[PDB]
């Protein structure tokens, strides 16, 4: 079926640090944060402390809803580049 | 990028064994016809003997183009599933 390969970085103070992920057509975003954080060894908690950002540009980040399909929700004419904003 | 989970069987003794593959929106047919061919065991041949091939419906098959973009090439409106064939 359907996928795509994001990039998703913590929230830092400049830029930074990416780590890969596949984001099934299925994919919610709780489940994508529990791999981007498996990628970044976030023993370091919980997935409801944190949302999902995208990446349009310097001037925008958009906001990936609470419990919305990432696949779907996501602008996919943007660079595919997402923050792990810690809530 | 942009992505689809594959899975290929093969044209040849009746019994219905898939494996799936990983397809990225830059990935040629010969590249991921030699991922299929591994993962049956087809060693006696070359990448070039073997077509792919994706079952648009009983009554109807697609040819996915020799150097083509598989991605892109294939139908993505259809099931993916892809078979293996000769020539």
């Amino acid at each position: 079926g359907d996928c795509c390969i994001i990039r998703v970085s913590l929230d830092v103070d400049n830029g930074n640090m990416y780590k890969s992920i596949l984001v099934t057509s299925q994919d919610k975003a709780p489940t994508v944060i529990r791999k981007a954080m498996d990628k970044h060894n976030l023993d370091e908690d919980e997935p409801e402390d944190y949302e999902l950002l995208q990446i349009i540009s310097e001037d925008h980040k958009l906001k990936i809803p609470e419990n919305a399909n990432v696949f779907y929700a996501m602008n996919s004419a943007a660079n595919y580049d997402f923050i792990l904003k810690k809530r």
